[PDB]
């Protein structure tokens, strides 16, 4: 269903965010939201990640987050990093696409930030979400493959993104 996909986008977007103490206040709600997913292919990996984080001290969640998603590594969650001027041109175009679905991109986060893009896809129509996916699915899958090659527990979230994407019509 569509609302199940919205749920996947919201939960992954949240689970890819910096896991400080304020973030953890929503982990119970996130754990319930995940458990309402019917499809085991996306429910199990989302559940594995959320449950592992729930037993991990905040200091270690934040440590591993920074050492996994550092701006220096290729696994950073900003898609235009995979040359500032060309980056900025792409950012102009991405921001215009967001407004094409009826969403005013705030000038406080970069439009290529994966958790932001995921949150947008939970609110956008299938047509706009799929058009965006066709362009950036490759970026997203490569982040997963890099995480998977580094043995990061966060790579499981991307397994769920894969299945969700192929369900929308986006195969690699």
């Amino acid at each position: 269903n569509s609302e199940q996909q919205q749920t996947v986008f919201l939960c992954v977007s949240y689970l890819l965010s910096y896991p400080d103490e304020q973030w953890a206040e929503s982990l119970p709600d996130c754990l319930d939201a995940i458990r309402s997913l019917d499809d085991e292919t996306v429910r199990a990996p989302l559940l594995a990640v959320a449950e592992q984080l729930a037993i991990t001290p905040a200091r270690e969640r934040m440590e591993q987050y920074v050492e996994t998603f550092d701006f220096g590594k290729k696994t950073n969650l900003y898609l235009t990093y995979m040359e500032q001027r060309e980056r900025g041109i792409e950012l102009v175009a991405l921001k215009a696409r967001y407004e094409a679905a009826g969403f005013a991109v705030s000038d406080h986060e970069l439009p290529d930030y994966l958790p932001l893009m995921l949150e947008w896809m939970a609110y956008a129509d299938q047509e706009h979400t799929t058009a965006l996916l066709a362009d950036y699915a490759g970026h997203i899958r490569e982040i997963g493959d890099r995480l998977a090659a580094a043995g990061s527990p966060y790579a499981q979230l991307f397994d769920a993104l894969n299945h969700t994407f192929t369900q929308l019509g986006v195969t690699p």
